[PDB]
């Protein structure tokens, strides 16, 4: 879930280092089609990485297109190309704990209306008298 306050100093050090390390390492891999041949062909480019406060799950946002079909194909290839990527990063001993990387759609089409009651109800009386 969450912890709350920051606390120690390193806390922020690991959060910034881990967030930046994964962001720099992740984007670096997408630079050479050596490993991610399919990924490169797509020409994907990271934009922002969202890491959990508990240092458990590691979410990453990548520039997506305006087409579900296109995003699906890219997401499918990028997703399956994550596991291997995770190992490639492990090499960097500097990294203490490397959590699982999960790609999430930026423009995640989310339409959830909070309409429960449907009836114009209200008390008012503009009648002067």
């Amino acid at each position: 879930g969450s912890s709350g306050s920051s606390g120690r100093k390193e806390d922020h050090a690991r959060l910034r280092a881990l967030n930046g390390l994964l962001y720099k390492a992740l984007t670096d891999l997408l630079c050479t089609p050596e490993v991610s041949q399919e990924l490169y062909d797509l020409n994907v480019e990271l934009s922002k990485v969202s890491l959990t406060p508990d240092f458990s799950a590691c979410r990453a946002y990548w520039k997506t297109t305006l087409s579900a079909e296109q995003n699906a194909h890219m997401e499918a290839v990028l997703q399956r190309s994550a596991a291997h990527m995770r190992h490639l990063l492990m090499s960097q001993q500097t990294l203490r704990n490397v959590p699982p990387i999960v790609f999430v759609q930026d423009k995640g089409n989310a339409a959830l209306a909070e309409l429960d009651q449907l009836l114009a109800v209200a008390d008012s009386g503009p009648s002067s008298g």
